[PDB]
């Protein structure tokens, strides 16, 4: 069979681009690739925080370093989502915080700390779960860099950076790697009788061919959904914001620092994002249009940041889901004409590379052998279930009962069998997956990372976090007293190292500063 | 809730001991352990042929290295399984032989060698797989130890060893660490009304109690089947074979050498273990009591090695299946009381520790927490189904069709979706699982390879073995020159370290007689 040869994009978002260089990348060149994007279609304008597996999937894969990316889209440092005023109904004089945290909790002769702790808390201790068993929380609440000054790592991290600055900067890098650049607008898509896309007519009169087709046309789906008639299965009854009001908010770095983590906090109808970098934080509240109106909601968020009634905003709305099928003939679809999950777990661009890597892994001919998309479609379907489920976690978890909007989360969502399980393994004191890796090598194992995406220490941060505890503590510990006793040694070198990075890292704003 | 205090085996052999000494190790001392044996019910008298995981798992937990266990079970080497006539319509004229082999094969830029080798075979390259993807299948041939003289290993291997003295090894060690035998045989077993079990009735008017039960009293299931009633699932709809008839045979070692490798010479109605230790070789005809006698299967088997009709035989038969559930109430079974397989892939003795671990890490208190022994349950299934099926593979994948066995086994099976699933994969030239590890932090990383059992690899040898291979080499390779050579470079290395091996490795023989 004759290979792929002409490749055509349609969209010019962070998906788009994306696309673009890990193709001109993984496709050595020997591939013609067009994208084509419209200057009357904005991009969606948001999408700023990610996972650690940004640098090791994506940009590796390109050979484009941080020290390279990173200047150019205003990057700063991830250590952790915080959740605020999750776990209760919110009280002012009460601190209700918790982080979600990167890289991967210590084993004690095969059982997670997070299990020791637990045991540790029957008996009245009261240090929190996530303080206990990681050593850089504290440093976070300092707003303290994930580095020393030198550049020597020091915590697992990820990144914020400018959604608009990231997508230009992979534009002008895929573009002078060959990548033919069309501003245009696709008007109609043309089927033969089988079913597969024959070409696309453009607004100015172009026909554009190609043996594969990748959809980044953002949540029409316009090759996926609009011509394919792909289903796109609504998942409103698992999840219930619909919508988003966003703005980006000037920052007094020099006063106030510049935090090393997102923030997550809960409103009386959805939860606010917060991304920090040099200068400015992004920022966006998710919500529910049949809880409050867009109106209502962006009076909540104005009040949040002390916002003038003149500030220009992002209104969004969106679908939660997911299609029934990513790659359908010869159309793949990537980014948000695929599926899409509020950020509360910034896993979006995730699914963009991760999609990227799956593809290539089941790479076609002309051809189109459905085996060859069947296998990848079953990659994604597991990918983004699993991703929703554990998202859905946090709302189903929470004890807030202070308005309709939490007491539907408590009360009325469709829950998956797999997320009823791991909540049985979990109320029973069992561990869910670990892994014996340290960050580093689980870091660089995607195909490992891939399909063990969420461990225990991710289940504890969110479960303990909003203060739904198992049962029990896990029965063979009362047969393992000194396991115990080398537990305790753990948790004090923890400690330790905690001291140690408070007197040693330098500021998040001041090491930021430096690089520049 | 009270911990678990008084523990019951029923049972003596390898999985009664091996229960026995885990729990020893793992409960550290503090446990009431009791196993009751009955002198009137033999052991089953085979179980000789082992995978890497023995070492890791098992020997490691209670502290005994190699070194210290082979010489006192008569252990040798076994570095793979080599199948003889299986491919084809038997020819004395031709050499039908392949190795399933142990270890992992090389990555080459995110590809394994395997899909290299693919592309190469279609370019009319005739070299076997196994021999170009792995440097040790010569050496096997030629006999060679998997060590050079002064104990440096040289490939990934397991063990031979003597079924008899594994268990009484087992028994010294569990004994003098504790463990209370006790000879007398189980005639009653006393349920309350919740359907718990209260006791056991010995014949010598015994009444045991305990907290829990292990039963490893064999194919009967005299605990889990006879007194709890659990169903067993028949498994013949997926695997033909019932009966085995089994002996060992003098070897002359001097003369012929021992075979670093348990060898599977397919027969007219079921296939011959050959299982290589100093002095002798254990083997055994497994059959299918549809397809021909007892009678004939043992002139079969005497017929093929040359033994006297005064020979005395081991004659087995069995229920191919598992269990609905191996933990009921308070009773966990292990070993044959909980599920079988024939012997093609050497698994029963790693059901036994591989649930042993499971148990471990699912351990009750005195309450027996359902969760816990669900959860226990769900990983039993998944361990055993996903090894039926790869057996079965075998079967279905044949060309033999010279009798009614062979035909039935290529058109009259019962497949599961999950295999049919990876067989597709496969036949669209897919990779299946794949791992990026060494062979050394694989057969060190339990937690991975328990759910990462068959590998690519593994279902490439006995796929490229029998004569089935994908419709087409990977799709991607055509866009990849650069790794293709890289590849070639790679299958040089595999043919300098097979020469190197060949002058360098000591024989089987004499290594074993160097140990002692
Ligand atoms: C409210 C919200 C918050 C989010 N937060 C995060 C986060 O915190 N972290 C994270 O990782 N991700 C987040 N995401 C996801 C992230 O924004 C996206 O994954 C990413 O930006 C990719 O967008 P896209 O390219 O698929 O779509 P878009 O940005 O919508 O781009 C669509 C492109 O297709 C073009 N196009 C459409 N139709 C045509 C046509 N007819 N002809 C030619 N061109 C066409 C458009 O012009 C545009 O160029 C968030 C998403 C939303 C909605
Ligand atoms: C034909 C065949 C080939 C095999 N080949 C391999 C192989 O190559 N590699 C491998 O790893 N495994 C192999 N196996 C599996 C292996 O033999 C077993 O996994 C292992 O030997 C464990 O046996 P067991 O203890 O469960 O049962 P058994 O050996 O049958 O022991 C049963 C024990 O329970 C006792 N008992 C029973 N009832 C009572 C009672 N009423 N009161 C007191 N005591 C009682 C018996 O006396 C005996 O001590 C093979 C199995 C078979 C059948
Ligand atoms: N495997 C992911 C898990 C993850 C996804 N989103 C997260 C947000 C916060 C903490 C962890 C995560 C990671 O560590 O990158
Ligand atoms: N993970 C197993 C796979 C396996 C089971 N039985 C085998 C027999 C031969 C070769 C490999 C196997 C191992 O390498 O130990
Ligand atoms: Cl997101
Ligand atoms: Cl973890
Ligand atoms: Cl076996
Ligand atoms: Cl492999």
């Amino acid at each position: 069979n004759k290979p792929i040869k002409n490749i055509v994009i349609v969209g010019g978002g962070t998906a788009g681009w994306m696309a673009a260089s890990y193709l001109v990348r993984a496709l050595q060149q020997q591939a013609n690739i067009t994208l084509i994007e419209s200057a009357a279609i904005p991009r969606i304008g948001v999408g700023e925080a990610t996972i650690p597996s940004l640098q090791k999937v994506f940009f590796d894969f390109l050979g484009i370093p941080e020290r390279e990316w990173m200047p150019q889209v205003n990057g700063a440092f991830k250590a952790a989502i915080k959740f605020v005023n999750w776990r209760k109904s919110p009280d002012p004089s009460r601190d209700d915080h918790f982080y979600h945290l990167f890289g991967n909790v210590p084993n004690c002769d095969g059982v997670p700390l997070t299990h020791y702790w637990l045991r540790k808390r029957e008996q009245g201790f009261q240090q929190p779960m996530e303080y206990a068993c990681y050593p850089q929380p504290g440093a976070l609440d300092g707003k303290l860099a994930p580095c020393l000054s030198d550049g020597t790592r020091q915590m697992s991290h990820a990144w914020h950076f400018d959604a608009h600055l990231v997508a230009d900067f992979l534009k002008r890098w895929a573009v002078e790697r060959g990548v033919n650049r069309v501003v245009d607008e696709v008007v109609d898509v043309r089927l033969n009788n089988r079913g597969y896309i024959s070409n696309l007519l453009t607004k100015e009169g172009r026909t554009l061919e190609a043996d594969l087709f990748i959809d980044c046309s953002g949540m029409r789906g316009l090759l996926i959904n609009q011509a394919l008639k792909e289903p796109f299965i609504d998942m409103s009854d698992y999840l219930l914001c619909d919508s988003a009001v966003a703005s980006a908010v000037p920052n007094d770095d020099a006063r106030d620092g510049v935090e090393p983590y997102t923030s997550s906090i809960a409103m009386n109808s959805g939860w606010t994002w917060k991304i920090p970098m040099l200068g400015r934080f992004g920022s966006g509240y998710v919500f529910s249009s049949h809880f409050t109106s867009r109106d209502q909601a962006t009076a909540d968020f104005l009040k949040l940041w002390g916002l003038s009634d003149n500030q220009p905003l992002n209104q969004i709305k969106f679908r939660v889901g997911r299609n029934k099928r990513a790659w359908v003939n010869n159309c793949v679809s990537i980014g948000l004409s695929s599926c899409f999950l509020e950020p509360l777990d910034s896993t979006g661009i995730y699914f963009i590379y991760a999609a990227l890597y799956q593809l290539v892994k089941h790479f076609p001919d002309t051809s189109f052998d459905p085996r060859l998309s069947d296998a990848f479609n079953a990659e994604i379907v597991h990918m983004f279930d699993d991703c929703r489920d554990f998202v859905q976690a946090h709302y189903f978890t929470t004890s807030r009962d202070d308005t309709p909007f939490w007491l539907a989360n408590r009360h009325d969502l469709r829950l998956s069998d797999a997320i009823k399980e791991k909540v049985q393994r979990y109320k029973a004191g069992l561990p869910l997956t670990t892994t014996s890796f340290d960050d580093s090598t689980y870091y660089e194992t995607f195909d490992y990372e891939f399909k063990n995406f969420w461990l225990n220490g991710n289940y504890y941060c969110i479960f303990a976090g909003l203060g739904m505890l198992p049962d029990r503590s896990l029965p063979l510990l009362q047969h393992r007293p000194e396991s115990i006793e080398k537990a305790e040694a753990m948790f004090a070198s923890i400690r330790r190292e905690a001291e140690r990075l408070r007197t040693s890292l330098p500021t998040n704003y001041d090491y930021l500063r430096s690089l520049r």
